[PDB]
């Protein structure tokens, strides 16, 4: 079986979200050895963001720009489909997502290509999937009006056919050593029930 | 009085989100002529990406980069802090807003400026605002669980001072010449009451 993991942090080794994707591989790799992992840093190899030339390339010849866009959105969605597990790292910042993480899904949401339109309405087309979100957050927003980030992760995932996803929480840690303590102890026992199941 | 316009489709003079901001911009200066109007296009001048290097600028010497978005932030906070009346036009892309207007908000959002830290949580500083959103979609969303970006805008604005929010939508834009129509007339009879409040 095949992991893929998307991290998108701007923190880079400081990233609480990086920690623990990095936990998340290595009991992986320690409970499930011949599974072949991917790691994918959108910070580090950062993807464009979508702009009105990038969206022509998806939807006349291609400016050189564009052609290239539509190759990396290709092999993204390439990727994605090739892999078993999914996992996304997607940290907070501003009550949305990261713009790194957000560029990843405005070149893999395509018609025809990762969801189709029917009848009945659209469906996604990435099947088989199973999805780990670990979201971290400075705050405590789980489970209230201030959390965004989960219900459209579930709605954006779910719309490309990923349906089976399951939420890692890594919140308060803004709220000094016990809380964000607290956050990794917590995050760490729900990935370690992941990956033991 | 003074109305900041901020445009953030990508799909330039084709957006319906900018035909309605023109229009909202036509029937106030008609209407309210004294009024001094800025519009700034977050796609014909985009706002960069916030990535570790510019969260570095806005939280030692800064590299000239970094130096240039906290320029480019402090501009963008004296405009927005100026005004009274601000118009914001937020097309939905993939359930989330642009990530035109993403940038400007990543660059907007600054402890000790446009909020801060109290006991009983954080509070805006931008006050005295009425803020209006005129927001595009495809599909219909509205009251619906597939709407983040109603409650984001309505979450992120509040965080930074503005808590005073009317939407305008126009959605259905993707079902047809009636329903595109529908869309168009609704908005602007929604504009209408706005502006002749
Ligand atoms: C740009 C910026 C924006 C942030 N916005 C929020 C916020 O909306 N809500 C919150 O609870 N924490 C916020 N935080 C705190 C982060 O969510 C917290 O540091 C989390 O650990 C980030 O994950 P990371 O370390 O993997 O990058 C923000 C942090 C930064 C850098
Ligand atoms: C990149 C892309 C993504 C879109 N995503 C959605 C979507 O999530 N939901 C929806 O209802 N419409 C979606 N649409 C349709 C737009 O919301 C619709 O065309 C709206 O009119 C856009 O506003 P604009 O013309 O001002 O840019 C999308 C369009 C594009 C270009």
């Amino acid at each position: 079986s095949k992991v893929l993991v998307l991290k998108s942090s701007i923190l880079a080794g400081y990233s609480q979200s990086n920690q623990l994707s990095d936990y998340f591989v290595e009991q992986w790799r320690e409970k499930h050895s011949a599974d072949e992992i991917t790691v994918r840093d959108l910070a580090a190899n950062p993807i464009p963001v979508l702009d009105g030339e990038l969206v022509g390339a998806l939807r006349a010849p291609l400016t050189p720009r564009q052609q290239e866009a539509l190759a990396l959105s290709d092999e993204l969605i390439a990727e994605l489909k090739a892999h078993d597990v999914i996992v996304i790292a997607a940290p907070m910042y501003n009550f949305n997502i990261s713009t790194q993480l957000k560029n990843y899904f405005d070149l893999v949401a395509r018609a025809g290509v990762t969801f189709r339109y029917t009848e009945n309405g659209p469906e996604g087309l990435v099947t088989g999937k199973k999805a780990i979100v670990i979201t971290s957050r400075g705050g405590i927003h789980k489970d209230g009006p201030t959390d965004l980030v989960t219900p459209y992760l579930s709605t954006f995932l779910g719309f490309i056919g990923i349906t089976d996803v399951k939420f890692v929480f890594a919140e308060g840690i803004a709220y000094g050593p016990e809380m964000a303590a607290k956050a990794q102890s917590d995050a760490k026992a729900a990935i370690d029930s992941i990956v033991s199941a």
